[PDB]
């Protein structure tokens, strides 16, 4: 597993990241820099680092070994950490917005005593650190502007997606007719697929001098479909995953979300089951959440997910055969192996 | 008043801004684009537009009339609106973090029914719109990267400042010893002075081809001091301003903030008054807030502010004599006239 190979060096670059962002010229901001170090240590560390690692792995596979010198590698590990900072920004904010309880095996940052809504600022600081790192490591490289624009555009797309997520899930307002497959695909494309799948591979592409519109469009055809699958898996794991593996408690039913689970339910339900769903969805009561889960189990949605995972894998692999060239297929296969059969 | 001169054209460019950000290629995101239009209309409109207008006014004074063609002006009005979008991002988030009630004469966006913490996303979308506009209007200009970096750096500095604001004001944790003049100056420099004063003038400087390190450092010496004064005035108006002019209810005492008022109080108080301050600061109770205000009145802080405003004006005007050249002094005088004697 190429992610295992690269992982140790990537994780150890984090001290470096923390040291370059937390230092000398302005001691008047030291208390703020100390707080940033706490935010970084609590929120950017404890995941799987798959999005950032995808940058590094892809870079190694796209760049000739002769061009993978010491400084080129520091830049690739830095840009990977930029992706992880992006994720950390997003998760901190999303946990607030979703009223989540745990994340990565610990209490959400905003739930910690003495943090609360100051987390809004902490999150945005994480976002700022991306642009600082790109400037400190990549400003003299011919891909600098391409990466700045990629991160900014990926944030915009992701924020548009999140707007669709929140709008399709108004609190205390159950209208099941909104929850369609078409709407679902739109939400997940924007909220998850661009940043989680296109972004890291595209960053590596740009670092390797692959800036062509056509090469980017082809990669995207693979990567956005991978991303859809990933978010479907995320939705399934929200309810049916083991939290000691996922590291977080699910909130989709209580938060009235347009999950893949509820879309599948709606496609299968009898009128009677529809009414049960309607009376019990989008509400905080533990027994109403439990009724919805029982309904999903009654309608064999775990088995449906397992079948969808098989079919989607196949479809993605077909897209790799179709759209990988002229890049090495391993770039996409490494990422597919990571996500398929994930229960994490 | 040069701000009055420029204002009408600037405000009417807002329809244009809204039309270019809210349209054709992706109807799947229309609901999100509709929501963005609502956010823009509620939050970016109803202020004084002074920060954005400073861009336009400065641009006109720094660029030869022969170079102030139709497209150059659209770009300058767009970059002004980018500054206003930045402000709107910041105010939406800050109102949440400060538990504020009103802003610009209406209920804060997050307090509106059916908004709540979804405002965190709405705020960040406003931030994203800045980079979209810079790309759509300025990408082929030799100052493009300079402006991207300026906005990003100004956001970072502002977020560092906000971190110092929140840290020096922990909820329910009164320690008056933290509230020093030195700490105060640091907070306001970072949280307010960079983005409100250096940013708009520097953007115009860059648009006019003035990119020199020395020219920027000189402007900054004026503009950061102006910004300190502005935030002192903001702190004074938090308590002693008329909300029908300011458009917002103050929260500094309840929120335990390191305001200029509390720093001045601490410098003047007897041990007995110190104890009163200590027992009544940083608490939600209306009568405790009222006691603090009575103490500030007893210690003549309104008269102290009026004297400080005179001395600061003088000092700023001295800095303009010192540091304006080779730019026209009017660039700085127009902005000083706007802020001095402001009660708004
Ligand atoms: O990890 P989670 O299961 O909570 C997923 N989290 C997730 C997935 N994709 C995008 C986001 C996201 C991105 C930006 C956000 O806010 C921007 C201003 C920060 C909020 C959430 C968050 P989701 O809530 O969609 O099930
Ligand atoms: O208009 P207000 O009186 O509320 C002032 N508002 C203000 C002044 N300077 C900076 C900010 C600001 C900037 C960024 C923020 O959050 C970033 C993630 C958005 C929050 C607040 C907010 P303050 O709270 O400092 O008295
Ligand atoms: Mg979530
Ligand atoms: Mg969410
Ligand atoms: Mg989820
Ligand atoms: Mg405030
Ligand atoms: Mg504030
Ligand atoms: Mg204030």
């Amino acid at each position: 597993d190429v992610y295992a190979q690269e992982k140790q060096d990537f994780v150890q670059h984090f001290s470096q990241i923390v040291r370059v962002l937390t230092e000398m010229g302005h001691p008047e901001i030291g208390d703020a820099i100390a707080r940033l170090k706490e935010v970084l240590e609590y929120n950017a560390i404890g995941g799987k680092y798959n999005r950032g690692l995808t940058v590094v792995v892809a870079f190694r596979e796209l760049v000739e070994p002769r061009k993978q010198d010491a400084d080129s590698l520091q830049r690739a590990w830095t840009v990977g950490w930029c992706v992880e900072l992006l994720q950390a920004f997003f998760l901190v904010a999303d946990d607030i917005m979703d009223s989540s309880l745990t994340r990565r095996g610990q209490i959400c940052w905003y739930q910690k005593p003495g943090v609360g809504l100051d987390a809004i600022n902490d999150a945005n600081l994480l976002e700022a650190c991306i642009y600082r790192l790109l400037k400190l490591y990549c400003r003299e490289q011919p891909y600098y502007l391409n990466l700045i624009e990629l991160f900014l555009q990926s944030s915009y797309q992701t924020e548009i997606g999140q707007t669709l997520d929140l709008l399709t899930a108004p609190q205390g307002n159950v209208d099941l007719v909104r929850f369609t497959e078409k709407r679902y695909k739109s939400i997940v494309k924007y909220k998850t697929a661009f940043y989680s799948f296109y972004l890291p591979i595209a960053a590596a592409m740009y670092m390797a001098g692959i800036d062509g519109e056509k090469e980017h469009a082809n990669a995207k055809k693979i990567l956005l479909e991978m991303g859809e699958f990933f978010q479907i898996q995320d939705d399934y794991l929200d309810l049916f995953g083991d939290p000691s593996v996922t590291g977080k408690i699910g909130t989709d039913i209580q938060d009235n979300k347009c999950s893949w689970l509820v879309v599948q339910c709606l496609q299968r339900a009898t009128p009677e089951q529809y009414q049960i769903l309607k009376e019990n969805y989008g509400q905080k009561e533990a027994e109403k959440v439990a009724r919805v889960k029982a309904l999903y189990e009654e309608l064999d949605l775990p088995a449906v997910f397992l079948q969808y995972e098989e079919d989607s894998y196949s479809h993605i692999m077909a897209l790799i055969e179709q759209y990988a060239a002229p890049l090495p297929p391993a770039v996409f296969l490494g990422l597919a192996r990571k996500i398929y059969k994930r229960r994490k």
